[PDB]
């Protein structure tokens, strides 16, 4: 009998969380084995208690193939089966420099992660709709203009792939 149901769940940039159905027959242990678009085969042994596990140490925005298998022995079960895509990773360093009354020169440190965008949105601590600035991808820096003097400013980075948008990351930006 194989492990049903296996769902990936809260994509992270460096994890993928497993569920799936506990077999009826008796057995030992699992095995888990997930390799990545290099063809890469990692395994790992999971307890029979076990319904859910957090798969972590792997690479942003990436795609792997996952499969389970009950081992009653040295019988290994029919394997189950996903596929499970971490989500692109986030910029790494919001910074601010050549600031002034009414402009800012944002910059941010890539990811290590293919990525087409980034979107820079902006607005005053004390609330409002954002300002978003889209910048492509090979670049590491913008400006910011028609700011208002004096007003602290929430900054946030997301990068972007495709449709897929990371995790943003923020700082604090002073006019």
């Amino acid at each position: 009998d194989n492990p049903k149901d296996l769902e990936v769940s809260d994509p992270t940039e460096t994890t993928l969380s497993l569920r799936w159905r506990r077999p009826v027959a008796k057995f030992d242990r699992y095995r888990l084995t997930y390799v990545s678009p290099s063809g890469k085969k990692n395994e790992m042994e999971i307890p029979v208690d076990s319904t859910s596990f957090i798969l972590r140490g792997l690479d942003a925005g990436t795609e792997y193939t996952i499969s389970l298998v009950a081992e009653k022995g040295r019988h290994k079960s029919k394997p189950t089966t996903i596929k499970g895509s971490t989500v692109v990773g986030s910029p790494k360093g919001i910074s601010f420099s050549d600031i002034t009354e009414n402009s800012a020169t944002v910059s941010w440190t890539p990811p290590r992660s293919r990525v087409d965008s980034y979107r820079v949105s902006y607005v005053p601590i004390t609330g409002g709709t954002p300002n978003v600035v889209t910048v492509d991808g090979s670049k590491t820096r913008t400006k910011l203009v028609k700011l208002v003097p004096g007003v602290d400013y929430n900054v946030n980075i997301i990068s972007v792939k495709g449709f897929e948008e990371s995790e943003p990351i923020s700082g604090i930006l002073k006019t």
